[PDB]
């Protein structure tokens, strides 16, 4: 009884439907690797070294997961680099399939397999029990449509159904806006929250089960990859501590033309509606609050770049150590420190809202990353010396995304042409198939 | 015109006099070197490595300066390690001498010279223009009694005489609760604020004038010492941004037994009268707000320790490089990085209020400290390698203050013995002379 076809709800709920549709205006797709080429080096050997953009409107989730280089150019339903779990946070079709096929059945297999199944935009059935008769009557009926997210909330001692209204509001965002990994043979989404949500809890969690996301191809370090941990870091910041929910800033209550209050579904930058967001709680003016936020943004940016630069040198120094014949046992304590430094850095800055949601926590994490990078490069200098190398390791030119991608052995020309071909030809086929099966309108 | 004998004011201003006197209740003198022996290593060759306690009541300023190991046991008025400037932030006799002898005449000579002249407790004339007829009438007539504090406020574009009431409130505290250095042959107190009050502004300021406070005796680094930068960090934090003044929290308006409002002069922990401090602006209860502050205290302490462990290794590694024949030119780039690393650290945590006044800026500075610490230690491992050393440098046992002070070659037993003799012998002579001269009731 999951209804992925969002337009079904438009006549009944035009205020929400129309503002939900309006994230298509948040259309700028900003190239983060271009802005920061050092990312290409840290993520060397991982699909993030190919294509990483800043988040844009919910309306683009499906297009973005289709179009990113990270998903590649699969040639059949069992091909392509990535698994079914990549659709999970993109489309209400995920809730449809989890319902139709069960959770294990949904996760089974490759991302390509879901192409003709997962076609509706991130929407109503992701956050709402749209089956409930109270929903047509205009009550939200908030629900967790994703059982892995429900299990995670229970893991942190906050089961959804026993939570109050205000906790639930943030929990629906917390279905997607979290750090996750792929667990088990089927690569199911799991939130690493069993020992809590602090960078130190997750770090020890991942070490205890010996998990790695990929091996950095320069340093050979078994690495952990952080993703957008908004729920975890918001929980850590002063706003979250005061139960200022994601919704208080992100989905303000606004009035339609006839003066009726509804929830603004145009999920974006809270500053775009300051009067209905921050102004509900703060007497300071818009420019004053923007300036403070911009300053924490810059403070974080400056320290993040320092840590990234240490991390670039460390990877290249570990590369030189390997090139000078370092063995696995020689490298292991170095790679442990790289893994930890980089885990701490990535969780600190993988949420683009960290300077707003929990700037102290972001800054703290970057300091603890820095501590491990120092340990890595110090160990590395001693290892290099034992191989008879006592000079500074030179780094190749990485002044642009293109040079850094080339520096790590990526043929971007081919990766892009194959991708371009996949987008022009396969997508239109997936949409046609979806329509013929009445999955798409 | 300065009246340094505070009790002169007890009849006219009893509510303020009696609460001012009550800082004598705040009497615990907590040994900060015992709590953190790494400080002895960082400060090796400087008096802070001998004796450093946490702040206590204003009532003890004079006592503490007399009794600390840092001022030693001068045998006469031309003796002892420190200058007149050490009196400057302890007593209203400072304001008396500056008026009497001029600011140059006050600064000339040794701390010992001022013993029999600087005898009254930190008090009314330090913050108030008590010579004004308006003062007898109960008006505050706040003033800057310290000309070097007045130049600093003008240097940051905030001349006191033009500042509104509420800016002036924190400026009185900013006569003392700042980072400073000793300038010129006479060792005059100066706030290094010409280029701004940010750690980066001050670092570049001290480098441009080629200033150091001392040479670390292990690494031979020309160091910068930070002191309690409350004014600077308060300005950088969210309260200062909102002109929540030092007074809003530390000197709240309270009622006497007859219901007359007055400024509470018992300057201490704002949480002791939570109902008239935080509760004036916040709805959260005391335990919740104490919990947040304690959490930031812990965050910063955790990171602070990591930085200090890296610095401890850096100084001993530098020691090892020197002992292996490193030249001045070889040491120079490493000492720059230790000097900068340690400056950023010390400025981050030399104010014991940092986790309250500006925890994000504290955490930010510690991360920039760690960036340089990583440079210093990577450099050192390479340089040590050129001397044929490729093993990690072992550190002596510094698990207690006493062990750390032994390791840096302090004869604590003789230092303490000489100091205790001085306290019991010279202080009463000073008091007797002051009384005889009408300076001390
Ligand atoms: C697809 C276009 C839809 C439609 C038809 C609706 N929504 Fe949402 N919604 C979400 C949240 C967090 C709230 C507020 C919850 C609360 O106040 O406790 C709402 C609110 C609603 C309502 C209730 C009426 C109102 O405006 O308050 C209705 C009828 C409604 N919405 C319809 C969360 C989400 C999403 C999270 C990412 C998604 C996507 C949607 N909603 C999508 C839709
Ligand atoms: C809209 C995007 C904003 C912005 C820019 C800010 N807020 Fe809030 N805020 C709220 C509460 C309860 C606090 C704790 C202080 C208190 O007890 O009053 C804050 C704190 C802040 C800060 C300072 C904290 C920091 O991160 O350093 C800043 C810069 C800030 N806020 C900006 C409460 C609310 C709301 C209540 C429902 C809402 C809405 C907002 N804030 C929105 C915003
Ligand atoms: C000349 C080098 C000295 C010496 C020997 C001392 N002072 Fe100060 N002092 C100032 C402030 C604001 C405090 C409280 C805040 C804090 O310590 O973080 C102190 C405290 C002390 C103490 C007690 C604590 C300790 O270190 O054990 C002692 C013994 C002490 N001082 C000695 C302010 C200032 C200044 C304001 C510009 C100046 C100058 C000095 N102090 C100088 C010295
Ligand atoms: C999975 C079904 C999601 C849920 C539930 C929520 N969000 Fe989301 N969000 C998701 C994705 C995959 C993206 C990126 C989309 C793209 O193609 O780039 C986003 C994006 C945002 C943004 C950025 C918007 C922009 O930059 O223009 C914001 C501020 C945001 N999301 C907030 C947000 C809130 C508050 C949520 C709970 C009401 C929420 N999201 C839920 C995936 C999912
Ligand atoms: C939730 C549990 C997710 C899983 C599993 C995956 N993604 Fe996602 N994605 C999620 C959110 C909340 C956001 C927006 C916030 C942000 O910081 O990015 C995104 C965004 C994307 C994007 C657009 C931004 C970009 O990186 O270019 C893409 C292309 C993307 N996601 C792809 C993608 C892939 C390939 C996944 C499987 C590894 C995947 N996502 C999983 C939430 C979640
Ligand atoms: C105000 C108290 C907020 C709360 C609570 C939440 N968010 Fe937020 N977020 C807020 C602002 C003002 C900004 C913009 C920062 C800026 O420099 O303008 C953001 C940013 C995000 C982002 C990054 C989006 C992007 O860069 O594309 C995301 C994904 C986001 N916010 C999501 C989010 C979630 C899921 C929240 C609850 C866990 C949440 N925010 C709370 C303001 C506030
Ligand atoms: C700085 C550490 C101070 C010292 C030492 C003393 N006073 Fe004070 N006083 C100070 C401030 C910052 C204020 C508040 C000014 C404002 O704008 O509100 C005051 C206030 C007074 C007043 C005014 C009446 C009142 O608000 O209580 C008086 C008469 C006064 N103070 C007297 C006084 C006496 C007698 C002192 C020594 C025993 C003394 N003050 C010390 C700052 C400081
Ligand atoms: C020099 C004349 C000062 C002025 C003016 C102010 N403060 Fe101060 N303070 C000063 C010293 C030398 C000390 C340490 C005293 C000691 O012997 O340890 C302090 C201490 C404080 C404290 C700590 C109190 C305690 O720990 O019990 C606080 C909270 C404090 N000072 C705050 C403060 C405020 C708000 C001021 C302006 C009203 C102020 N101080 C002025 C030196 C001087
Ligand atoms: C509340 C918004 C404050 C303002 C503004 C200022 N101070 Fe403060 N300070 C505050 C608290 C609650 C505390 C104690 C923190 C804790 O862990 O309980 C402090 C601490 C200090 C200290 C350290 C005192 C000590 O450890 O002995 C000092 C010296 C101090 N505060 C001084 C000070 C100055 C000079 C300020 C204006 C520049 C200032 N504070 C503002 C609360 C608040
Ligand atoms: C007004 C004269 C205040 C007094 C007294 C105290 N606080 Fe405050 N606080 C005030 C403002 C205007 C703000 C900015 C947020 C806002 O409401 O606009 C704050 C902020 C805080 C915070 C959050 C920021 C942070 O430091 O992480 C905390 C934790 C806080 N305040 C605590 C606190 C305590 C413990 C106080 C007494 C010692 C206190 N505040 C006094 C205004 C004022
Ligand atoms: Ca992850
Ligand atoms: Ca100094
Ligand atoms: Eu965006
Ligand atoms: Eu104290
Ligand atoms: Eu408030
Ligand atoms: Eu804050």
């Amino acid at each position: 009884t999951v209804e992925a076809k969002n337009e079904t709800f438009a006549p009944q709920h035009p205020d929400q439907y129309l503002s939900w549709k309006a994230t298509s205006e948040q259309s700028e797709r900003v190239d983060a690797l271009a802005e920061d080429p050092r990312l290409v080096i840290l993520w060397a050997g991982y699909p993030f070294s190919r294509d990483y953009n800043k988040p844009r409107g919910h309306a683009f989730a499906v297009t973005d997961v289709r179009e990113t280089l990270r998903t590649g150019a699969p040639k059949n339903a069992e091909d392509g680099p990535l698994p079914m779990a990549c659709w999970s946070c993109k489309s209400p079709d995920v809730a449809r399939l989890i319902q139709k096929d069960g959770e294990d059945g949904y996760f089974h297999g490759k991302w390509a397999r879901g192409g003709p199944e997962i076609v509706n935009n991130l929407g109503c059935a992701d956050c709402h029990n749209t089956a409930s008769p109270e929903f047509a009557k205009g009550k939200p009926e908030l629900t967790l449509s994703r059982p892995y997210a429900a299990r995670a909330m229970e893991a942190i001692g906050k089961p959804f159904e026993k939570a109050g209204r205000f906790d639930q509001q943030s929990m629906v965002c917390g279905q997607c806006h979290v750090e996750y990994y792929f667990d088990g043979k089927n690569k199911a989404v799991k939130f690493p929250w069993d020992d809590g949500m602090k960078v130190e809890n997750m770090e020890q969690y991942y070490d205890k089960i010996a998990f790695s996301d990929w091996t950095n191809s320069l340093s050979k370090t078994p690495m952990l990859k952080a993703q957008h941990p908004e729920y975890e870091t918001w929980t850590a910041g002063i706003h979250g501590k005061n139960n200022v929910t994601c919704i208080d800033c992100h989905m303000p209550k606004v009035q339609n033309a006839e003066g009726k209050l509804y929830t603004d579904h145009k999920i974006g930058n809270p500053f775009d509606n300051f009067a209905q967001t921050c102004a509900n709680c703060h007497t300071q003016d818009k420019a004053a609050l923007q300036k403070v936020v911009a300053e924490r943004k810059q403070s974080i940016n400056d320290l993040k770049i320092k840590v990234e630069d240490q991390l670039v040198h460390a990877h290249f120094e570990a590369k030189a150590a390997l090139d000078a014949g370092a063995t696995e046992a020689e490298m292991k304590p170095i790679q442990d420190d790289i893994r930890h430094a980089q885990w701490r850095w990535d969780l600190a800055i993988a949420s683009h809202g960290i300077h707003m949601h929990a700037p102290e926590e972001g800054l703290r994490m970057l300091g603890t990353a820095m501590d491990k990078a120092a340990d890595a490069r110090t160990k590395l200098a001693r290892l290099l010396a034992t191989k008879g190398i006592t000079h500074e390791i030179q780094i190749p030119d990485i002044s642009t995304k293109e040079k850094a991608q080339q520096a790590i052995g990526l043929n971007m020309e081919q990766i892009k042409a194959e991708k371009q071909d996949f987008i022009k030809t396969v997508i239109p086929q997936w949409e046609e198939q979806a329509r013929k099966n009445g999955l798409l309108s």
